[PDB]
Formats: C-alpha cells, sequence, structure tokens
C-alpha cells in the first residue's frame, strides 16, 4: 500500500547548499514550520561536525515537535556517542563508500555501532544506508543490507551523485524490499543531478519504500536533492486525500519563501506550485477550456497549495 | 537502439510562457543558435495564429538552417492548407481531445489532413499526435494510433496536463511501439508540472521512442516542458560519447542566457549544469573526495558544459 512519511533535511543537506548559514533561530523557525506543515522527520547536521552543529541538534531534538528529529551521522563508535547523547529520536548511520570490499567486516563493524546504540538509547530510531546505493555491486550490498536489516528500524538507499534512473530505484527498492522483508522501513535519498529526484522518490514509494528525503526548494550539494513542494506536487495527483489529511498544503508559499529569503535565492521562475509561472496559461484553445473547467489544463488546484493561477487572453 | 533526435519547442511550446514575447529577430536569433548547437528540429507556432505567426514560420523554414523546420497546427484541412503553404519541412498535427469518441470517423479525419499533406506537399514530413495521450481510454487510442500510423512518419504523445508518471510513459510507448512498427518514429512532449518531464522523456526513450520536445530552460505554459539542458544532462551520464558528438554541449550556458534574458527571468539558482549552485560543494567529505579525483561527487564534467565547480571549504 502506498504510506510513506516526509524526512525533511532542510537543517542537514540543506546546509550543504552553497548558500547555507542557518543561526540557532533560523534552524527553529525552519523546524517549527515544518512540524506545523505536519513533516514526519526533521534531519539535523551531524553533531560531530562543530560544537554550534552539536547545540543545534540538542535545542531542535529538545523542541518538544511532534516530529521526530533525528541526526545523520558516519557510521562510526566516535560519532553514535555524540549523537544519542545529544537526545535525538533517531540516528540516521551511513557507511561511506571506503568500502576492495570485505563484507563479513563491514557487517561487524556496522552492527557494533548499531548495537552500541541500543545499549545506550533503546528508544532511538537507528537507519542504515551505504553511500552512493545505487552505484554499488549489488550483491554486497543487497549482502550487507539484509545482514543489517534484523537489527535496525530502516534502510536506507541514496542516490548520491543524482545519476540513477527511475527504473533502476524501482528494481533496487524492490530487490532490498525482498531481503529486508515487510517490517523493516525503507528510506530514498536522491540528488537531482539529471532531473530524477522527483521521479526517482516516486519510483521508490511504488516499489515499497516507506521514507522520502526532501529539502524546502531542494536546496543541498550541488542543485540539490528532492524538493518538498515538486515532490508534494507529484504525490497530490496520485493520493490527494492522503496527501492533504497528512500536510497542512496551503502552508508550502510561505516555507518556500522563507528559506528563499534565508539563503539568498529568488524562488525559481518555474518552481513547482509556488514559482511566478507554475499556474500561468496563454494558450487561446486552453483559455477558452479554463473557463468551462478551470482542470482542463490544471494537474491539482491552485487554492490547495495557496496559490492563484494567471491568464494571459492578451 | 539508444537512437534519438531533440525537437526544439523554444519557438512553439516556449511562446506560450507567460513572459514570452518574441520578436521574428529574437527567434532568428533563437533558430540560429540552436543550429550550431545541432538541435535536429526546431517547431514554430501555428501559421494559423496570427499574420505574424504565418510570417515568423515563413522565415524560419527558409533561414537554410541544417535542422528542419516544422510548425504544429490543429488537425484540420483549414490549417493544413496555410502549412504547407508556409515552406516548412514537417507538419505536426494534434489531434485536440474533442474527442463520445467515434473512432472510424476520426481514423477518417486525420487520414484526410493527412492525405491533403502528402498530395500537396510530398516531401514534407507528417506526425500526428492524439492531444491528453497518457490519459485517453488507451484501446481506443492505440485503434487510432494503429490506422493512422502507416501514413505518417511519426506518431507522438503529449503528457499534456504534466501528470503522466515514467513507469506509466514507458508502458505506453512500448504499446505505441507495438501496433506502429519499427518503422514509424515516435515522439514525447511532456509538462513538468509533477516534476517528471525529464524522467519521462527518459523512460520514453528507453521504450523506443525516437523524438524528444524540449525548450530552452523549459519554457512554456505553466511550468513548462523537458528543459533542453536537464534532459542533456540526463542522457549524457547514459550515453555520453553519443552525447557529445551530437551538439556543441559547451554552448548550453549562452543558450539559456540568451532565453532567460529575452524572456525576463533569472536562470534558477538550482538549474542542471547552468544554475549557480549546479556545481557547488561543501561537505568535508565530499571536498577531500574532489582534491584525490574531482568524479567523485560530480554526475559529468562542468567544462563539457562550458561551466566550472565552486569549493565551499570555510
Ligand atoms: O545518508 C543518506 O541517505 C544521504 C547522505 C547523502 O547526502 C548522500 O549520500 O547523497
Ligand atoms: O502536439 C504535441 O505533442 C504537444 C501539444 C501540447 O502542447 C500538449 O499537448 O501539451
Ligand atoms: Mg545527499
Ligand atoms: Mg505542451
Amino acid at each position: 500500500m502506498r504510506e510513506w512519511k516526509i524526512i525533511d533535511s532542510t537543517l542537514r543537506e540543506g546546509e550543504q547548499f552553497e548558500k547555507a548559514n542557518f543561526s540557532t533561530q533560523d534552524k527553529v523557525e525552519i523546524a517549527k514550520a515544518l512540524d506545523e506543515f505536519g513533516i514526519e522527520y526533521i534531519e539535523v547536521t551531524t553533531p560531530v561536525a562543530s560544537p554550534q552543529s552539536r547545540k543545534d541538534a540538542e535545542v531542535l531534538a529538545s523542541l518538544g515537535l511532534k516530529a521526530k528529529v533525528v541526526t545523520h551521522i558516519q557510521c562510526r563508535l566516535d560519532a553514535a556517542k555524540v549523537a544519542v547523547e545529544t537526545g535525538v529520536q533517531g540516528i540516521d548511520l551511513l557507511f561511506g563508500t571506503s568500502k576492495g570490499r570485505d563484507i563479513p567486516r563491514i557487517i561487524e563493524e556496522a552492527k557494533e555501532v548499531i548495537a552500541y546504540i541500543r545499549e545506550a538509547a533503546p528508544h532511538v530510531e537507528v537507519r542504515f544506508s551505504a553511500e552512493d546505493t545505487f552505484r554499488s555491486e549489488e550483491q554486497d550490498l543487497l549482502a550487507v543490507y539484509e545482514a543489517v536489516a534484523p537489527y535496525v528500524d530502516r534502510v536506507g538507499l541514496a542516490d548520491t551523485v543524482g545519476v540513477a534512473t527511475p527504473r533502476q530505484v524501482y528494481a533496487l527498492v524492490r530487490e532490498v524490499r525482498r531481503v529486508v522483508g515487510p517490517r523493516v522501513d525503507i528510506e530514498f535519498h536522491g540528488h537531482n543531478d539529471t532531473g530524477c529526484a522527483i521521479a526517482n522518490a516516486y519510483e521508490a514509494i511504488e516499489a515499497g519504500a516507506t521514507h522520502v528525503d526532501t529539502t524546502i526548494l531542494g536546496i543541498g550539494e550541488r542543485n540539490g536533492i528532492t524538493p518538498l513542494g515538486g515532490f508534494l506536487a507529484r504525490m497530490y495527483t496520485l493520493q490527494p486525500e492522503y496527501v492533504r489529511r497528512k500536510y497542512k498544503l496551503e502552508m508550502l508559499p510561505e516555507l518556500d519563501r522563507m528559506v528563499a529569503r534565508m539563503v539568498g535565492v529568488e524562488i525559481p521562475f518555474n518552481n513547482y506550485i509556488t514559482g511566478e509561472t507554475a499556474f500561468s496559461h496563454k494558450a487561446g484553445m486552453h483559455l477558452k477550456a479554463i473557463y468551462i473547467n478551470p482542470e482542463a489544463y490544471e494537474p491539482y488546484p491552485p487554492e490547495v497549495f495557496g496559490v492563484k493561477r494567471k491568464l494571459i487572453i492578451a
């Protein structure tokens, strides 16, 4: 069934955006606004990055938000300790691409970090991801995921370089689901270098993924990851009842403006839903249809997301 | 095999962009620049739109470009006459969604318009599309395409409202290929309302499509269609030899600037390849990899497209 949640990573992946320079107060404002919106998880930079990243994690995790606050660390004993001490509700392990590949060792090293966390904070949710998941040799990847999955709440896949294709993502998520079973959750994180972050997230869900990483406006390393708004536009057309129940969709314009303001960008003219142009109609044969029925050339209603259409009649 | 061509529609679909107001000279400049780039087709607004659309079609078709110039008309006898008289090298018929549906009639009406064109201009390439192809009842759609295909050079599919999913596009293109046979070309046109225009174009090609519609920066009705640059980024990662042979890729920045300048927009901060941020790296563990190998977190080389990476070390 198509049930899924969003992990916002504006305060993690989004910090890796070129122009991101979030004050503790910027982060709190973003987190509170995402919580009001209904977002299920808020992921934050590793506490090990700096004394300020640690403090921010500590504060965000203690905000009393309905959303779970989770932090993203390298899969190391070092960083695990720091992470649990911050009070986060979840820890997202990333086993980085080093790595040749000795698999029961990798399995041992992962299970150890995971074991410490269960010991030291049994109520913290643990996710395990290998970096560059879609480009790793698949037998070894599945071998590691299959062995680690009984010990974790979730496994993730990361299209780190933004080159995975929708059918590749669908296929690999299906194989992961087959080896981890129905209980373990499956998270997808995808970069947008080839314009496939939204499509891939969607195919990931169709294949059984339960969690999708987004950032507001898609901010992140390079051209960033799956954007919150474009993702909701995609999901809304397919599950409109579900999506409108889950989230305060009319808040999207303000989330996009807030982050645009803070990182010093303009909202792209063609940005999903909230871009200057998202609902503009011009062709005569289009306009003549919008008068009998606004739906005729509209994928979704603009009022649902708190915006309006423009007609260009001249 | 993965052979395909691009039909640029900046001078057709792109004219339907909210802020598009192209002078005859703007169009000539765009067309010449696309021709230098290596684009195979340039599609232009219907000559029936206004006396100026007719003139522009006439001029563009007579520029002596290597690219074929083709015009997009309603599937009517009226408009066909006007179209051949302009000297275009191709005519792209669109049978609009009216339509209930009486199929041998629709087939008769289409075959007639097509027959006139063969009579009056036997060297003109004819494409047939039904509007809103992915949402039409499939048996009737395939019935019409199958009957019309022996008489045309190409059939197209249009995701008019921008809601088709990548696996739906793949499937329907496969079914169309099955009924039209290996000779007739297959064109895909997709809107970006749900962030799937690039993904869909790519899946269309994997399924056997031979032609993809793009506009520079994706300008078009609403948030527009498959953007030239994001499409090339997608294809380049998969067929780098082929793509770099076909097109002058280092011209992409200037094509994007030219159109941004003319329609009065800024290039999106995260725009594929040419956006301010397309090649910016920040995370410490990313930067430490870019020094040993720039490829480690880069989908494609920036110099290939005439741009540079940015490192954010502080
Ligand atoms: O752990 C993850 O899923 C994401 C880490 C990341 O930014 C990437 O691999 O692209
Ligand atoms: O004829 C076509 O393929 C495209 C016409 C169009 O703009 C659409 O259906 O979205
Ligand atoms: Mg990432
Ligand atoms: Mg269109």
